[PDB]
C-alpha cells in the first residue's frame, strides 16, 4: 500500500500513478505510450489488503476505459497481476483490452499482453 | 443499462451501479472459489459508446479479500455490454493469485464469463 | 471421441484426427477473419486421461497460410474435450499476428471457441 | 526456418527444440523446468513459412500435451507468438494452459503466461 501507492513506468513507456487506500482501493491516472490514447485516463482498481506475508506478491488489479476529456477509443483495458515489494519495486501484470464491437466482429475484440511495472523512487 | 443485478454461467451475482462519466462500482458474489459473500468492485466503462451498433467496452476489478475469507487473489474482468431485449455483458478475465516469484508462472487463471439479468 | 468433425460458435468447421498416442491432425476452415478454405492444423492431446470424470486436455495451431492466401498469424486453442451424449471441446485461443517489434503489444487476440459436431 | 529450427530456452530455463519444415510444420520437443513434468514432450505446431518481409516477425505456435513415457499431468499448453530473427534470434510467446478437469472445476482449468525463448547457437 505504502508499496503500491505512486509513480510507475512500464516497458512501452506508459505512465501509471496510484494511490492505494486502506480499504483495497486503487486509485489514479493512467497514460499510455501507445494505441488510441492521448492524456491521462482515470484508473480504478482494488488490491489485497492484508496479503500474506510469506515472500508472495500483493495480489491487484486495474481498468482504465480509454475515454478520457480529449480521447475516446471505444475500448477498456484490464491489468491483473501482482505487486512485488522491496526496494525494487515492480508490478507484474497481464491484461486484456476489449474494444466495443458489433456482435459480428466480437470474436476480435480483445487483445491479450503483458506489462512490467517499474515504481519510480 | 448496465446498472443492475447481473448472473453468470457459474451463478455469481454481479451488482453493479454505472456512474453517468464512467465509474462502474458494485459488489461481486462468486458461486465458486475461495470466497463467500460480496465482494468490493470497482471500474470503468465507455460512457460515451459509438453509435454504429457496437457494444460498450467495460472492465472491474475484484481482490478476494473481505470479512470472511482472504483469498490473496485478485480478479479482473474485460468485455463489453450488449443492450437490446436480451442484455448481455460478455467478458473474458484474469485471476492473478499472490505467489513468490518463481511460482509466478502458475500464478494467473483466465477464463470468459457472460452475464445476463435472468436471476438463476 | 475427438477424432471427427466439429463446428464451433461462428460456424467455422474443425475436421481433426486424434492418434492413439496423443497427435491431433486436420483441417481448419474458419467462417470468419482473413481466411478461406481450409487450412492445417496439428496438435496434441491426452492420450490417457484421468478416470475420475474430467475432461481430456488438448490444443492445436492452425498458421494461416493455404494456397489461398496468407493472413501471417496463427491462432492457437488450449482446451479439454468432454465426452457423454453431447460430446464438446471447450477452449480458449490465441491469435498472434506478425508485427513489427512495436506493434508487438497489439499482435494478439485472446478469445473463447466451443465445438460441437452438431452441423449448423 | 532456417531461423526457427534450433535449441531454444525461455525464462524460466526450460529448453525447446524445434524444426521447421518447408510445408510450416513444427516438430520437436520440450522440457519443462517448472510444474508437473520431467523429460522431453512431444511437440507439434505450425508456422507462417512466407512472412512478411517488411520487419515483422513470423507468426507460429505449438502444443505440448504434458504425457510422455515418464509422467502425465492431464495437461496441455498452446504458445501462440512470433520468430523474431536477425543475430540475436527470439520467439516471443504468450501461453494457455489447460488441465483436464471435472465440468464443477472447469473455471479454473486454463492458466495463462508468457514466455521468452532465445536460440541457443
Ligand atoms: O488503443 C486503445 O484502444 C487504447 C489504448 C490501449 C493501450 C494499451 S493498454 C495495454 C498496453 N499497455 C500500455 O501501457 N498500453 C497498451
Ligand atoms: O478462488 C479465488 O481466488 C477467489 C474466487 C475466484 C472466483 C472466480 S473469478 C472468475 C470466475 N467467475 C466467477 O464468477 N467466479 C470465478
Ligand atoms: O484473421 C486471421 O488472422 C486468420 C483467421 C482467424 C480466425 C479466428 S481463429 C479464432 C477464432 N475462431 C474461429 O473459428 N475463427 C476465429
Ligand atoms: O504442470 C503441468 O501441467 C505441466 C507442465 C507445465 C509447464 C508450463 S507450460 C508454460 C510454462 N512455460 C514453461 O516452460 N513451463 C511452464
Amino acid at each position: 500500500e505504502a508499496g503500491i501507492t505512486g509513480t510507475w513506468y512500464n516497458q512501452l513507456g506508459s505512465t501509471f500513478i496510484v494511490t492505494a487506500g486502506a480499504d483495497g482501493a486503487l486509485t489514479g491516472t493512467y497514460e499510455s505510450a501507445v494505441g488510441n490514447a492521448e492524456s491521462r485516463y482515470v484508473l480504478t482498481g482494488r488490491y489485497d489488503s492484508a496479503p500474506a506475508t510469506d515472500g508472495s506478491g500483493t495480489a491487484l488489479g486495474w481498468t482504465v476505459a480509454w475515454k478520457n476529456n480529449y480521447r475516446n477509443a471505444h475500448s477498456a483495458t484490464t491489468w491483473s497481476g501482482q505487486y512485488v515489494g522491496g526496494a525494487e519495486a515492480r508490478i507484474n501484470t497481464q491484461w486484456l483490452l476489449t474494444s466495443g464491437t458489433t456482435e459480428a466482429n466480437a470474436w476480435k475484440s480483445t487483445l491479450v499482453g503483458h506489462d512490467t511495472f517499474t515504481k519510480v523512487k
